[PDB]
């Protein structure tokens, strides 16, 4: 079987809750504040060997070049709606939202990271999880058929680098944009792997084949999985099972909240 990464690996910086805070506070928002996340991708530095999504204060602001990856939050208004708020059904909505999005845009749409808060500015203690969509048929599983080892030097690799896309596909050798009619033609995805782990992408892969599944119906599904590490490879992958009606979302940073309690000197 084909195993996946966590898609990353969260750093909030206390400058992000300090920023969210300030964002909480700009207006008295009581209700739940639903912001947009925006941060670099560093493809090049990874931590713990997966994508690292840096939340500093300035993961609200959108960026001018390099990667900018969106993602979105979910600020609770009270510890009991964070706690009670049902991860499940949440992480499977945004699931069901990026599968579409893949199959009707580009497959860079189906990469995306969600979070969810209790930013308590009163006990001064910041409960949230981040969470990044990585959804598939329920029941599926996925073997790689074959893999081999992609040089980031490549003329077609250095023409993907070269590009501001994290997916992309290749039609007639030329890099093409994810979209459905090019991948309906497409002889492969590149994805900007999240994960530096050998041969293991991160979970968003089943993203885009999931969605390149439903675009494309295929006995296999080609994928390059570029990264600065070194770890590049390409890889053709078989769904199992993968008609099943219903969508298995997965995606919730480890399974519980993080609490960053900024009040112990």
């Amino acid at each position: 079987d084909l195993k996946f990464a966590p898609s990353f690996q969260s750093f909030v910086d206390s400058s992000f809750f300090h920023e969210l805070s300030r964002l909480k506070l700009d207006i008295f928002k009581l209700d739940s504040d639903e912001k947009a996340l925006y941060t670099q991708l560093d493809l090049n530095q990874f931590t713990s060997n997966v994508l690292a999504i840096s939340l500093r204060d300035d993961s609200f602001q959108k960026p001018d070049h390099n990667i900018i990856l969106k993602g979105y939050l979910l600020n609770f208004n009270t510890i009991e709606l964070f706690k009670n708020c049902n991860k499940i059904q949440f992480i499977k909505e945004k699931g069901q939202e990026l599968l579409q999005r893949g199959l009707e845009n580009d497959l860079n749409e189906i990469i995306s990271f969600y979070m969810i808060s209790f930013a308590d500015l009163k006990k001064y203690k910041f409960y949230y999880w981040i969470c990044m969509p990585s959804f598939q048929s329920d029941g599926a599983t996925y073997q790689i058929i074959s893999s081999k080892v992609i040089a980031s030097d490549s003329d077609i690799s250095v023409s993907f680098i070269k590009q501001n896309v994290i997916i992309a596909c290749v039609i007639s050798g030329v890099i093409q944009k994810a979209t459905p009619d090019n991948l309906k033609v497409c002889e492969k995805v590149v994805f900007k792997d999240f994960s530096h782990l050998k041969d293991i992408p991160s979970a968003v892969t089943k993203n885009i084949l999931t969605v390149w599944s439903k675009l494309s119906p295929r006995e296999t599904y080609t994928i390059c999985f570029l990264r600065s590490d070194e770890s590049s490879f390409e890889a053709e992958i078989i769904i199992n099972n993968g008609n099943n009606p219903s969508l298995k979302v997965s995606g919730w940073e480890k399974l519980a909240p993080k609490s960053i309690d900024l009040s112990s000197l």
